[PDB]
């Protein structure tokens, strides 16, 4: 009755040459931060973040992402 | 009755090829940040950002991306 | 009745080619953060993040990712 | 009686390749900077300088030299 | 009687091949400088300097140098 | 009588291949610099600095010399 066949062929290639990468500078502190309170309510729970967070300095001499998905389902 | 076939091919090439990268300057703090607060009610969950968050330099010597998706359903 | 086949082929080649990486400067410290708090009430739970948390500086020679899934899935 | 002759070749290559040359920060005299002065005499020539005076940033991409005397004489 | 000949040759490569220079900082006279001063005499010529003075920060991308000097003499 | 014959050659490579240079740093004279004076005489010449001066970052990607004198004396 039924016949199926899944020959997907790939041959890519996602690629980069980069002769030459320097000389970055990120400064995301430096500031003064001051924070009073006085007085407050919090019925319900409560997260802070203060200061320099989660900041990021991401430098990949290659940097190249490939996704493939296959995916085949039956009924 | 029936027959599938699924022969895609791919031969793509995603591809870069810089000479020299260089030369970045981020600067995202410095500045003041005051902040008051008197006499506050909060009856609910609370989230708080307050200085120099979430910055990013980011530099692929590449950053290439290739997607590709083959799907196939059948009933 | 029935007959399936799943003969995907992959020869993809996700690459990179750097020379030279250098001479990244991150400083997400430095500032001054002040915090005074008087007469605060919590009913419930809570979290505090105060200073430099979390910075990142991220330097892959490589850093060339590849996902690739195959599901198949049957009734 | 006599011959001289002056057949200097010259094929040197002074050279250079810089990628990428940059980020380059200079603060000279950020302090600062009292004088105080009282009942002084002076019976000659006086000469002051104050302040940030004289300074320098000099980035020649390039900055090669050549020099090449010749002389030939004769009595 | 005489010949005299001068056949000096050169093919030299003074040759340089940074790929990337940067992030070069200078900071001179960061303090503070007080000068005080009460009852003095000079009877002779004076020269004075205060702050920061005469800072330099040369960057040469190349800073290559060749000197050849040729002489030839008779008498 | 005489013959002379001054053929000297040269093919010399001086070189460099240098990959990433950076993040210097140079801080002449962070400190606090107090000069006090009472009841001083001077009956000559009087030079004075104070500060910073004459500070320097020299920083050649290259920085290559090649010197190369040739002489000929005749009596």
């Amino acid at each position: 009755s039924v016949q199926i066949v899944y020959k997907p062929v790939d041959l890519s290639k996602v690629t980069s040459k980069c002769g030459s990468l320097g000389n970055i500078h990120h400064k995301p502190g430096g500031g003064q931060v001051e924070v009073k309170s006085e007085k407050l309510d919090f019925k319900d729970r409560v997260q802070s973040k203060i200061g320099s967070l989660d900041n990021i300095t991401h430098v990949p001499g290659g940097g190249n992402k490939k996704i493939e998905t296959h995916k085949l389902t039956f009924r």
